[PDB]
């Protein structure tokens, strides 16, 4: 078996293997990499996801979140309150402001200390999940808006033809901007392209021990976990490596910086932190291998955690029986 540890593989693609996405994807798996939850790629050389980044102050993030915390420093959650409209000028301003702004530190290492140590303490604003892209359409390799759709894959493997789309989504970030403990809706793959800014920050359980994880949170958020059976998807609990060793959970974690991917597989668990003002760019996407981690994907039920349109034919075709309930809490 390959990559029985579950380590985070790093993966640098020559420009002639970079042309065929879903072939480099099957190739990291023959190499084990799905068993880590993630893993990085490095463009080669040669690529570039668009000529310059001179002109992206004008995007408007329409609903800033402020990520308010609740709880201890390595056990706590996060709720979002929404505030006025901002362009991505205005937002990065607000980055570098003296509130806001990393901190001095020695290195990554010192800079995740200071993370967890004091997250709670700060209320840090994030441009999450903005439809749209940064990848000039005339850059073919890797580009994260001409991905093959979730609807052709389930159709090519599956005979189905259902509605909907599936686009990418941006992410303007701020130091300790973090990203709760999710798996992707329906347990899809994500990729995440970093196209600017400071590092990401990224922790990472073996897909084959997610439900390590998941009965640590129930014990953990215990009233979180009576309200519902799949409480994780409301993406908004956060455990630190420090209470993970504690508790025996296996986790792995990477620094992402500007130029590189992530892919997340089918349910591994991620979580994470934005390091200073940066832009992100991620889409979900499907393979062969993905339709059975389909089928078996929990679902909230409670109506918190609302998701997109999509969704509801990937329920409705690989899980008919949860349908209907699934369905209540959508509406
Ligand atoms: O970058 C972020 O804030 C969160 N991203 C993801 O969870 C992902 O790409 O799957
Ligand atoms: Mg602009
Ligand atoms: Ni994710
Ligand atoms: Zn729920």
């Amino acid at each position: 078996a390959q990559n029985p540890n579950c380590n985070i593989m790093i993966f640098h693609p020559t420009k002639e293997e970079f042309n065929d996405f879903d072939k480099y994807i099957a190739y990291m798996e023959s190499q084990g990499a799905h068993r880590a939850g993630l893993a990085k790629i490095i463009p080669p050389k040669e690529w570039k996801a668009r000529e310059t980044y001179d002109n992206i102050s004008e995007i408007l993030i329409a609903t800033p979140l402020q990520q308010v915390a609740s709880g201890r420093a390595g056990v706590f959650t996060q709720y979002h309150k929404k505030k006025k409209a901002m362009t991505v000028g205005e937002y990065r301003h607000l980055a570098n402001s003296k509130k806001y702004q990393t901190p001095p530190h020695q290195n990554f290492e010192d800079l995740e200390r200071k993370y967890w140590k004091n997250r709670i303490y700060n209320s840090p604003i994030y441009g999450a999940d903005i439809s749209g892209s940064l990848f000039d359409e005339n850059t073919k390799q890797w580009n994260l808006g001409h991905l093959g759709t979730i609807q052709d894959l389930l159709e090519k493997e599956c005979g189905v033809v259902i509605e909907g789309v599936n686009t990418p989504y941006l992410y303007f970030g701020m130091w300790k901007t973090t990203f709760a403990w999710h798996t992707e809706d329906m347990d899809l793959y994500s990729i995440n392209y970093l196209h600017l800014g400071e590092p990401k920050t990224w922790y990472v359980v073996p897909p084959e021990h997610g439900q390590r994880l998941e009965r640590l949170a129930r014990e953990l958020f215990p009233g979180s976990s009576r309200g519902c059976g799949a409480f994780l998807r409301h993406k908004v609990a956060l455990i630190s490596p420090t209470v993970l060793k504690e508790n025996g959970i296996p986790f792995n974690r990477i620094t992402q910086e500007a130029g590189e991917f992530m892919v997340t597989f089918p349910y591994g668990y991620h979580a994470g932190f934005n390091h200073g003002f940066n832009c992100a760019e991620a889409i979900n996407f499907a393979t062969p291998r993905w339709i059975d981690y389909g089928k078996m994907a929990s679902q909230c039920s409670c109506g918190e955690a609302r998701v997109t349109f999509s969704m509801d034919a990937f329920v409705r075709i690989l899980q008919p029986e949860r349908y209907d309930l699934w369905k209540r809490g959508q509406d």
